[PDB]
């Protein structure tokens, strides 16, 4: 019987003893909080009770590493998921609980998906506060309103109007175009980016809107606005179960009650409650169509979406897909079907799981129509499931802090060393853009850049005629 290296102690297995546990019940950094059942003990040397065997030596239990998705991380080695960091300390994952940047989203005709993940139905026909920071003791910087007309009982034909009020300006989203009714007092960080199917609005450093030009309206807030906003999109605090809090700080169990409390004009009437129809318009008493709609919308958890289903819950997009498609006479050309599915694929792509799902049979989209090679336009337009959203063009010469990584649609491809000119729909040399530069910032002709906004002695508003740059001092408002 040769001695064992400390602190391991030997275990002679007695055959004449009823039960015994040897090396078969060895405890490592993996199987510690588990139980063992030995057919017969294996004689050998094992670590003392307080320790576990790890890498052929006895280690303290607290010195055990943590495991994340199979990979081993030493104690102290942090992993970052989202905007939170998880430190490995004492064989445990200690994670921060910070609220990350969030997105409010209108899904489909009459559903809303709040910043904190609450999905509810609210078929209001008036104008409502989508998101605003005028809540109680308010700084009061921005207010975004949404008006729904035709998204009620007949949802086949519906149109929405979004009104954006920020920094003294009013930007309205309606009928697939952006209308800047009143400019922001400082346009330096204001951009209207048309990319693919979408229009991306930069409304300052921390407020953005992503819009598919029809009914998918998203507000992207940075986490500095947490607990500071209210309206149909909730209070943005990481707690989903309190987003149905009305304007009078009371939790409402019915979404129709919560939504009516955010009605803007007292002229129109509040929405009255209706019992939830599990089979709306064309699915009512039609088990055949309910099966067709369920099978079509079930693409959201099919193969191409399986990777994304782990990162982004498809349940709310699937509920909305089924509810809205039940208003279409045909699922092939159904607009509510493709838009809702595309809205999910868009969120997937923001999490690094770009999903190519369209086909010529199902929701086809091609760029062949606007590929005018033989017409004097030098630009090739190719569809991409997710291409960089904020590309440098003559109209956006400085690189932008884009609220989304990429978007779906048609994107122009230019020869090496050439930049897209959006107004001319053709590729041009970067020197040929009507673009000025000041303070290291390039801005397009007609854009106004404000230098030192808060400094009355150095505030300047710079204008770009074509390539001509002129700056003027600001006027003290008195
Ligand atoms: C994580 O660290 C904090 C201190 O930052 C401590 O209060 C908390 O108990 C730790 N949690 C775990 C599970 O180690
Ligand atoms: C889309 O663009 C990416 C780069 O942004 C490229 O790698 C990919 O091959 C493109 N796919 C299609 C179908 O154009
Ligand atoms: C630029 O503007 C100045 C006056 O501000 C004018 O004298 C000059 O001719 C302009 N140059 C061009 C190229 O337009
Ligand atoms: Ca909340
Ligand atoms: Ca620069």
């Amino acid at each position: 019987s040769l001695s064992c290296r400390p602190p391991m102690v030997k275990l002679v297995c007695p055959a004449d003893n009823l039960r015994a546990e040897g090396l078969e019940c060895t405890k490592t950094c993996q199987n510690y909080d588990l139980e063992c059942m030995s057919m017969g003990c294996v004689s050998g040397c094992l670590c003392p009770p307080g320790m576990v065997r790890h890498e052929n030596r006895c280690v303290a239990l607290e010195r055990c590493p943590c495991f994340h998705q199979g990979k081993e991380y030493a104690p102290g080695e942090t992993v970052k998921i989202g905007c939170n960091t998880c430190v490995c300390r004492d064989r445990k994952w200690n994670c921060t609980d910070h609220v990350c940047d969030a997105t409010c989203s209108t899904i489909g005709m009459a559903h809303y998906l709040t910043f904190d993940g609450l999905k509810y139905l609210f078929p209001g026909e008036c104008q409502y506060v989508l998101v605003q920071d005028y809540c109680g003791s308010n700084p009061g910087t921005f207010r975004i309103l949404v008006g729904n007309k035709g998204c009620s009982h007949p949802s086949v034909k519906c149109k929405k109007r979004v009104t954006i009020l920020v920094e003294g300006g009013e930007i309205e989203l309606f009928d697939g175009e952006v209308n800047v009714k009143r400019p922001m007092k400082d346009e330096t960080h204001f951009e209207v980016v048309e990319s693919g199917r979408y229009i991306i609005l930069l409304l300052g450093k921390a407020l953005s809107v992503v819009w598919d030009r029809h009914l998918s309206i998203s507000v992207v807030l940075k986490q500095t606005y947490q607990e500071k906003v209210c309206g149909l999109c909730g209070n943005f605090d990481g707690i989903q179960n309190n987003d149905l809090t009305s304007s009078n700080l009371q939790v409402e169990e019915d979404p129709v009650d919560f939504g009516n409390s955010w009605k803007v004009s007292s002229q129109c009437a509040d929405t009255r409650k209706v019992p939830l129809d599990s089979s709306p318009a064309t699915c009512h008493n039609n088990i055949m169509k309910q099966t067709m709609v369920d099978s079509s919308c079930r693409i959201l958890t099919s193969d191409v979406f399986q990777d994304c289903n782990k990162l982004v819950d498809p349940e709310p997009y699937l509920d909305v897909c089924i509810y809205d498609t039940c208003s279409c006479e045909s699922i092939g050309d159904c607009a509510a079907f493709c838009d809702t599915i595309a809205a999910y694929a868009h969120v997937c792509a923001q999490h690094g799981k770009v999903v190519t799902w369209r086909t010529a049979t199902l929701c086809p989209q091609s760029c062949e129509e606007r590929n005018l090679r033989e017409n004097g336009y030098e630009a090739e337009w190719r569809y991409n499931s997710c291409a960089p959203a904020c590309q440098v063009t003559c109209q956006h010469p400085e690189p932008l802090a884009c609220p989304v990584q990429c978007v779906e649609g048609c994107h122009a491809h230019c020869p090496p060393g050439k930049i897209l000119d959006e107004l001319l729909q053709t590729c041009v040399d970067p020197e040929d853009c009507p673009v000025c530069e000041v303070a290291g910032r390039r801005f397009a002709s007609g854009k106004k850049v404000t230098l030192n906004p808060s400094d009355p002695e150095h505030c300047q508003i710079c204008h770009c005629d074509v390539v001509n740059l002129t700056c003027e001092a600001c006027q003290e408002p008195g």
